[PDB]
C-alpha cells in the first residue's frame, strides 16, 4: 500500500538514470571519435571542431540529465509518498 | 487500489524519460560525427555545417523532451492520483 | 477495478512516448549526418540539401508525435477513467 | 472483469503506436540520408530525387499511421467497452 | 470469462499492427535509399528505378497490411466476442 | 476455461502475422535496394534484374503469408473453439 | 485442463510460423540482393545466377515451411486435444 | 497435471522449430549471396561454386531439421503423454 | 508435481535444440560464403578451400549436435522420469 | 511493507549503476580508438587530440556517474527507508 | 520438493548446452571464413593456415564442451537428485 | 520479510557487477585494437599511443569499478539488512 | 526449502557456463580470423602471429573457465546444500 | 526464509560470472585481432604490439574477474546466509 508507492518510486529512479545513458553514451563516442579523427586530418581546424563537438556533447548530455532530474524528483521531491 | 495508480505513474515516468533518450542519443552522435568530419574536410563551410547540425539536434532533442514532458505530467500534473 | 484502468493508462502513456522516439531518433541522425557531409562536399547545394532534410525530419518527427498524441489522450482525454 | 477490457485496450493502444514507429523511423532516415547525399553529388537531379523520396516517405509513414489508427480505434471507437 | 476474450483480442490487435511495421519499415528505407542514390548516379534511369522501387514498396507495404487486416478483424469482425 | 482457448487463439493470431513480417520486411528491402542500384549501373539489364527481383519478392512474401494463413485459420477456421 | 492443451497448442502454432520467417526472411534478401547485383555486373551470367539463387531460395523457404508444418500439425492433426 | 505435460510439449515443439531457423536462415543467405557474387565474377567456376554452396546449405539445413525432428518427436513420439 | 519433471524435460529439450543452431547457423554461412568467394577468386585452390571448409563445418555442426544429444537424452533416456 | 522499500531500493541501485556503463563503455572505446588512430596518422597533433579526447571522456564518464550517484543515494541517503 | 530439483536440473541442462554454442558458433565461422580466404590468396600457406585454424577451432569448441559437460553432469551425475 | 531484503541485495550485487562490464569490455577492445594498429603503422609513436590508450582504459575501467563498489556495498556495507 | 537451494544452484550452474562462452566465443573467432589472414599475407611471421594468438586465446578461454569453475562449485562444492 | 537468501545468492553468483565475460570476451578478440594483423604488416614491431596488447588484455580480464570475485563472495563469504 504505502510501501508500494515508495518501492515503485526507487525502481523508477534506477530505470530513469540507468536507461538514459545508453543512447547518449554511444552518440557522444561517435561524435568525439570523428572529432579527433578530424583534428588529426586538419590540425589547424581544432578550434572549429572542438567548438562544434562541445555544442553536440551538451545536447547529448542533456538527454541523460532529463533522466537524472526525474530520478532525483522521484527520490527527493516525490509528490505521492 | 489508490496506491496502484501512483505506483504505476512513477514507473511510467521512469520508462518515459529513460527509453526516450536511446534513439535521439545515437542519432545526435551520428549527425555530430559527420558534422566535425565535414568541418575538418571543408573548414570554410563550418557556419553552414554548424547551422544545419543545430537544426537537426533540435529536432532530435524534441523527441526526448516529449518523454520528459509526459514524465513531469505523471509526477506533478497527474490527473488520476 | 477503477484503479486498474488508470494504472494501465499511465503505463501505456509511458510506453507510447518512450518507444516512439527509438526509430525516428536513429533515422533523424542518419539523415542529418549525410546532410552536413553533403554540405561539406558541395557547399553551393546547402539550400537544396537543407530543404530535403527539413521535409525528411518533419516526416520522422510526426512518427514520434503520434506516440505523444496517444500518451496525452491516455492522460488528459481518457474515455475509460 | 469490466475494467480488464478497458485496461487491456489502453495497453494495446500504447504498444500499437509505440512499436509502429521503430521500423519506419530507421527507414525514413536511411532514405532521406541517401537523398541529400545524392543531391550533393548531382544537384541537377534534386527534383527527381525529392519526388522519389516523398513517394518513399509516404509508404513508410503509412506503416506507422496503421498503428495510430488502431490506437485511436481502441481509445475512441472501442467495440468491446 | 467474456471479458478475457475481448481483453486478449485488443492486445492481439495492438501487437499485430505494432510488430508488422518493424521489418517493412527498415526494408522500404533500404530500397528507397538505393533508389535515390541510383537516380543521382544515373538520372536518365529515373523511370526504370521508380518503377522497380514502386513494385518493391507495394510488396513490403502488403506485409504490414496483413497485420492491419488481422487487427481490424480482431476489433470489428471478431468471431469469438 | 472455455474462454481461455479463444483468448489464446487471438493472441496466437496477432503474434503469427506480427512476427512473420520482420525477416521478409528487411529481406525484400535488401533485394529491392541492390535491384535499383543494379538498374542505375546497367540500365539495359532492367528486364533481367526486375525478373529475378520479382521471383525473390514472391519467395519472401510467401514466408509472411504462412503467418497470415495461420492467423486467419486461428480466427475463422479454429478447430478447438 | 482440457482447455489448457488447446490454448498451449494455438500459442505454439503462432510462435512456430511467426519465428520461422525471421532468419530465412533476412537470408533470402541477402542472396537475392547479391544475385541482382551480379546480373547488373555480368548480364550474360543471368541463367547461372538465377539457377544458383533459386536452389538457395528453396533451401531457405524449407526452413520456414518446417515451422508451417508444425503449426498445421498443432491445429489440424493435434494428438493431445 | 496430465494436461501440463501435453501443454509443455506443444510449446516446446513450437519453440524448437521456430528458433532453429534463425541462425541457418541468416547463414544460408550469406553463403548463397557470396556464391552468386562469385558466379558473376567468375562464370566458368559455377560448377565448383554451386558444389561447395550445396554442401554448405545441407550442413546448415540439418541444423534446423534437428529442431523439426525434436518437435515431431514431442508431438508424435512423446514418451511422457 | 509428478508431471512437473516431464513438463520441464520437454521444455528443456525444445530450448536445447532450438538455441543450439543460432551460432553455428550464422557461423557456417560466414565460412561457406568466404569459401565460394575464394573459389571464384582462385578456382585452382577449390580442393584446399573445400577441405578446410568441411573441417570447419564439422566443428560447427558438432556444437548443435551437443544440443540434439541432450534433447534426445531428455526425451528418450530421461533418468528423472 | 518496510522490507519491500529496502528490497526495491537495492534492486534499483544495482540496475542504476549496471545499466549506466553500457553506452558510455562503448562510446569511450569509439572515441579513444579514433584518438590513437589520429595520433598514429599525425603524431604532432597528440596534444590537440588528447585534449579533445579527455573533454569527451569526461562528458561520457559523467553519464555513468549519474547512475552511481542515484545508486549511492538509494543505499546511503534513502528518504523512504 | 523432490520433483523441483529434477525439474530445475533438466531446464539447467537445456540452457547450459543451448546457450554455450551461440558465441563459439559465430566465432568458428569468422575464423574458418578468413582461413579459406587466406588459402585462396596464398595457397602455399595452406599448412600454416590449417594448423592455426585447427588450434583456434579447438579453443572455441572447448567453450561449448564446458556447457555439454555441465548438462551431462546435471542429467547423469546429479549430486542433489 | 527479513530474508527478502538480503535476497534482493545479492541479486542486485550480481546484476551490478555483471552488467557493468558489457560496455567497457567492448569499448576497451575497440581502443586497444586501434592502438596496436596505430603502433604497427607508426612504431615511433608507441609512447604517445600507449599514453592516450592507458588514460582511456582507466576511464573505461572506472565505469565497471562503480558496479563493483555498489555490489561490494550491497554485500559487506548493507545498511538495510 | 531444502529443494529450493539445490533447484536454484543447478539453474545458476547452467546460466554460469552457458552465458560465459558468448563473448569469448565471438572474441576467439575475431582473433583467430585476423591471425590466419595475417599468416596468408606474411607467411614468414607465422611464429610471431601464432605466439600472440595463443596468448590471446588463453586470456579469452580463462573468461569462460571462471564460469565453469563457479558451475562446478555450485554442483560439487555447494556450501548451502 | 533461510532458503530464499541462499537460492537468491547462487542465482546472483551464476549471473555475476556469466554476464561478466560478454563484453571483455568481444573486446579481447577485437584487440588481439588487430594485434596479429599489425604483426603481419610490421613484424619488427612485435615487441611494441605484444606489450600494448598484454596491458589491454589485463584491463579487460580484470572486468570479468570483478564478476568472479562477487560470485566467490556470494558462495564462500556470504554475510546473509
Ligand atoms: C523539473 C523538476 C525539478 C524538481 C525535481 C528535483 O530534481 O529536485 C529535487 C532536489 O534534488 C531535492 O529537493
Ligand atoms: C509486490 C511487488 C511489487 C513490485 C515492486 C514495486 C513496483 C515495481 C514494479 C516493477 C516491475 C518491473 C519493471 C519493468
Ligand atoms: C539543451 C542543450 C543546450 C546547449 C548549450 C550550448 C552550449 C554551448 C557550448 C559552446
Ligand atoms: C499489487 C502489486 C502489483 C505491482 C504493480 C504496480 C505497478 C505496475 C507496473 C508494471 C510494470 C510493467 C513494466 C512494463
Ligand atoms: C528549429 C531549430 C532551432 C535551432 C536553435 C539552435 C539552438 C542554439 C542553442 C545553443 C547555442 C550555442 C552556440 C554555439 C556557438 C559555437
Ligand atoms: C500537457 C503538458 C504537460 C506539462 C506538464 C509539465 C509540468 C511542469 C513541471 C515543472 C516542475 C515542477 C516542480 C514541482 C516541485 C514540487
Ligand atoms: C498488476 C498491475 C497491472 C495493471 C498496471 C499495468 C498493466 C500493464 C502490465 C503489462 C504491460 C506492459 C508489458 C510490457
Ligand atoms: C486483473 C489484473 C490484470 C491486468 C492486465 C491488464 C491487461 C494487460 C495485457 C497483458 C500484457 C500485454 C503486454 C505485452
Ligand atoms: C488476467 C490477465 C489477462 C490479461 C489480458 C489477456 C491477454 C494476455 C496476453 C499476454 C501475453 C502477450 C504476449 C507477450
Ligand atoms: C487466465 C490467463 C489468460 C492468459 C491469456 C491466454 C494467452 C496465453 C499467453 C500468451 C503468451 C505468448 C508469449 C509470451
Ligand atoms: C499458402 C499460399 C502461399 C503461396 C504464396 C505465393 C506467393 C505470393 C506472392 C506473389
Ligand atoms: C492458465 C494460464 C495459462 C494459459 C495460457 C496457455 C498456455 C501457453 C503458455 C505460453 C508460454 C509461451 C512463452 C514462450
Ligand atoms: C497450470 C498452468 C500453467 C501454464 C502451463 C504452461 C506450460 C508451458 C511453459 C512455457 C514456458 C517456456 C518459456 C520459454
Ligand atoms: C505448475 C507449474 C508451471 C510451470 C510448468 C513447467 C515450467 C517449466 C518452464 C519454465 C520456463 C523456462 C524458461 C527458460
Ligand atoms: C513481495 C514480493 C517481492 C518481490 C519484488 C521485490 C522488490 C521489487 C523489485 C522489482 C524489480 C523488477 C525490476 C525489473
Ligand atoms: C549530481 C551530479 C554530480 C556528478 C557530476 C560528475 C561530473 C564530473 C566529471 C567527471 C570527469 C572526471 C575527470 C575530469
Ligand atoms: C513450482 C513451479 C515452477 C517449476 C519450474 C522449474 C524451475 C525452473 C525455472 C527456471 C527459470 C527460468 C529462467 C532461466
Ligand atoms: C517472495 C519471493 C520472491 C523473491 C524476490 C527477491 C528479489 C527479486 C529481484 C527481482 C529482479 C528481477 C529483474 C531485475
Ligand atoms: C518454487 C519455484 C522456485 C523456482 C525454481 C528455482 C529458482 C530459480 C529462479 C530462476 C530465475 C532465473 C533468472 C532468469
Ligand atoms: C519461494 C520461491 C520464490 C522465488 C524466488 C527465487 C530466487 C530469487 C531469484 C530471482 C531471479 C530474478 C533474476 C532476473
Amino acid at each position: 500500500m504505502n510501501p508500494l508507492i515508495a518501492a515503485a518510486s526507487v525502481i523508477a529512479a534506477g530505470l530513469a538514470v540507468g536507461l538514459a545513458s545508453i543512447g547518449p553514451g554511444v552518440g557522444q563516442g561517435t561524435a568525439a571519435g570523428q572529432a579527433v579523427e578530424g583534428i588529426a586530418r586538419q590540425p589547424e581546424a581544432e578550434g572549429k571542431i572542438r567548438g562544434t563537438l562541445l555544442l553536440s556533447l551538451a545536447f547529448m548530455e542533456a538527454l541523460t540529465i532529463y533522466g537524472l532530474v526525474v530520478a532525483l524528483a522521484l527520490l527527493f521531491a516525490n509528490p505521492f509518498v
